[PDB]
């Protein structure tokens, strides 16, 4: 028993972690069979930061340009195009530790590991979600950009995340590992900011049920509610409409514990209504909504 | 900017881990150089872990009792021997992953990354806290055990823990590498109980300065205090004694943020005291303890 936030194991993305060196720009790389990914914002200078035209920097850089590292081993740059924000570098040495992988673009709600690193050496590794509003909140110093976000589903690496850049409010905003943006930022030093996040409904409804899987029962209640009183309830705390889907993913949980979701939902909206009363769950005196059904499968009983 | 619990990257570790089996028990080993180490308790039936004699039930064991799995290879058991609660399994093979390495004991208080392993597979890792009463809040299900801990200085792997046992209120218990627990604890199907629990100070103090360099700053205040006055507040909520040792080490952290010890004790003070019914501190509404200074400073460096 227990219940943590668990990142996945590192070491396969470790194995693929380099130093790419552009002017005096420093990042991470993520180096794959002959590739390596990194944020196409290496090749700008002082005055590319607000109004960069990637194409033109990029047609203006010959392979010799870019100065890439793998720990020691300097890796030779053979070809370089763009695919949207993210920059691919053809080196002529395929990397060995290659793991099993994929891309894959994930919603909103969905979980991943966060290898942060510098200098393209990995410094430490956590969980975060994918908020609503479609940033991360994770820790990240100057330096960490080309950072990726994985999970680790039966020995396959699933890429999901590359770090480019923290918005003002000190939350963190990234592409999938096609270079495409989550949520509507550009890799531009142009003002931008994240729109007002909302806590993770579905999420929150998966932790409950890992509490009661861990023997809690306190917050429990004997309502039950339709599901249009919940949202219309739940959204005046600034959480995120629960649909059907959430519902119907919530199935195995409900069928473990035996508490239909609708009933747990109205645990949730006495929740909110009364707070803890100096209690917590599972050692949080918040709300958690950074776990996901999957990950309260994968960890409990 | 961010502030998260943060684990090592545990790929050294990762090309450590083996399966064990013994009669009919499965856990995980650590395989390092020529020597496999897991919990002696692997060597025990049921019956065997109500009053066992290890001695006794070690003598009557071979080397092809031992079953070792390195993914899909079997080792050669060569030899068995027992140190505490550990047990020894000399290989034919010596781990061509070994890392750098050595077997530290942590001290209460102090922080390593645990890598939850099951059937010799890595599974998670998160960061732990030794606590007061020699327990960690891990999150174990039923195969973890010989799952290790570790911190990581440089390439230096440190392994400080092996899981051993869950306690009765959902806790954890282990010993170091040399087989001696933490805490007052034995191997065996017995009634036991951690003690109470205390919360570390000198983390809460840490984690607090954390929050006012990611600019979480409303709980400071004009004033300070005296070791003396504070210890006594201490004492009141099962806090541990904060020594001149713990202000030292706060002192980098003082210096950055122009807040001495004791000014933030004066801080602390009142939140024990005045309370944060609900309210928040880095996405927290608990006082949370599992972060050191050198946590707080590595990250936020
Ligand atoms: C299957 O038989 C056993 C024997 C021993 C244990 N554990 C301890 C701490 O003695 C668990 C199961
Ligand atoms: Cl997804
Ligand atoms: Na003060």
């Amino acid at each position: 028993s227990g219940f943590r936030k668990m990142a996945f194991p590192s070491g396969k993305v470790e194995g693929c972690m380099v130093q790419v060196t552009c002017g005096t720009t420093t990042l991470n790389g993520l180096w794959l069979d002959d590739v390596v990914y990194c944020p196409r914002h290496v090749i700008c200078t002082s005055e590319d930061m607000l109004n960069p035209n990637y194409e033109d920097l990029l047609i203006r850089k010959s392979n010799h340009n870019f100065l890439v590292q793998a720990g020691n081993v300097q890796l030779r740059v053979i070809g370089h195009s763009m695919q949207n924000c993210v920059l691919k570098l053809k080196v002529d040495t395929a990397n060995p530790k290659t793991p099993k992988y994929k891309f894959v673009r994930i919603q909103p709600g969905q979980t991943f590991s966060v290898l942060a690193c510098y200098n393209g050496s990995p410094s430490g590794v956590y969980q975060c979600a994918m908020r609503p509003n479609f940033t991360i909140k994770g820790s990240f110093l100057n330096g960490s950009c080309g950072s990726v976000g994985f999970n680790i589903d039966y020995d396959c690496v699933s890429f999901c995340y590359m770090h480019h850049m923290e918005l003002p409010t000190g939350v963190h905003a990234g592409t999938d590992l096609e270079g495409n943006f989550y949520g509507p930022f550009v890799d531009r030093q142009t003002a931008q900011a994240a729109g007002t996040d909302t806590t993770i409904t579905v999420n929150v409804l998966a932790w409950l049920y890992a509490a009661v899987i861990n023997g809690d029962r306190w917050f429990l209640n004997r309502f039950t509610t339709t599901l249009n009183d919940f949202n219309l309830v739940a959204m005046k705390y600034n959480y995120e409409p629960l649909t059907q889907d959430h519902v119907d993913i919530l199935g195995p949980l409900s069928a473990q514990t035996g508490i239909a979701v609708l009933d747990m939902c109205a645990s949730l909206k006495e929740l909110l209504q009364n707070g803890m009363n100096g209690r917590t769950i599972l050692g949080s005196a918040l709300l958690e909504d950074e776990f996901t059904p999957f990950d309260v499968v994968r960890q409990c009983s």
